[PDB]
């Protein structure tokens, strides 16, 4: 489906080039060319968005699989610090 | 998890390539507007906002992966650190004698 | 849907950049100008 | 644990080095622009400066933590020796 | 998932105490100057 | 334990040497720039650290001296009394 | 034990001599308060040495 979507966008480009050639001939269709280009651009945006979402989903799923004493030390250090400071104290 | 990291880095490089594109087309839109103009202005403004968005994604993801690494390292080390500290867990007489 | 809910849930700002002082940047502008001045 | 502390220190130092280097380039950038460009360069280098300041503080904290481990061993030895002093003087 | 982030944040705030460090004279600065 | 304490004492001495070295660097910076308050604050912080480590080393040395003296004096003033 | 105490007092006189050197260093630096403080420290070390010598004499008496 993705490959055929790319091919159909290429077909939209072909129709657009044919339509601009026809418009040049008529000057010597613009609405049709505009809508063909809009179709191509919308499908391009769709494929870009889906690719971005798929890559984001894959990487975030991998990272989500990846992600899937204080009291004693503080008290002893504080009291010992106080006592040793009192020791050093020559006041 | 290493695969997650590599995939995130690859997607980030994809974002960077997209930003390089965006700035390129911004260049061509500026040139096209000068050669012409309002439509080129529209498209270059869209390009500029897209560039800002991709830059924001880049910076946010870099900060996020940095947080990942810092938190992982700190959490891993602290467990053993606190296990170690858990395993770890005359004054008057001198004064009198000198005098 | 579920994809969007994953995005919103895993934003985790506390994990990632979760204040500014215009006065500091202004005084640093002035300092740079004085240096050049 | 010690090895991962050393590795985190090396990572933190490399991140710092990148930060102040970047800040130097952005300082040159702000100087060369010097008003809106000056604002932008100052904002960017200020983000880098804040990053560098938290990095400096974090390095201080981790070094203090390692020193705290060593001093914890030291005070364990000291309290052992001063228990020995307790018993002998008693 | 979320609980991991919350607990790492709690541990960081608990261990980020300046009490590990100094944690606490301009006149003396001026005198030495 | 005695060897551990001796190694810790040597480590503290090296720490003090580095602290006085960086304090000297900061103070010479301050002198050059006065030829200032910010560098004075920095060197003062480093000076607080240096004198702190000096106190630690002095206390540890006096501590090992005190334990050896405690053994010896226990013996002696026991003999006297 | 007598030898151990003699070595300890020798260490005390070593401390006292280094303190004397440091006091002279302070004198010469001044010539070119801290000296008084370090002289007090020297007095502490000297007093420790003197007490150690006195108890050494007491040991010599008692053991003999």
């Amino acid at each position: 489906a993705l490959a055929t979507l790319k091919g159909q966008q290429n077909r939209l480009q072909a129709e657009a080039r044919n339509l601009e050639r026809q418009s040049d001939e008529q000057k010597i269709f613009m609405k049709r060319l505009n809508t063909v280009h809009n179709t191509a651009m919308n499908l391009q945006a769709q494929i870009d968005s889906i690719q971005t979402a798929t890559s984001t989903a894959e990487t975030v799923k991998a990272m989500e699989l990846g992600t899937k004493v204080m009291d004693s030390v503080m008290e002893q250090r504080d009291q010992i610090e106080m006592m040793t400071e009192a020791l050093s104290d020559p006041s």
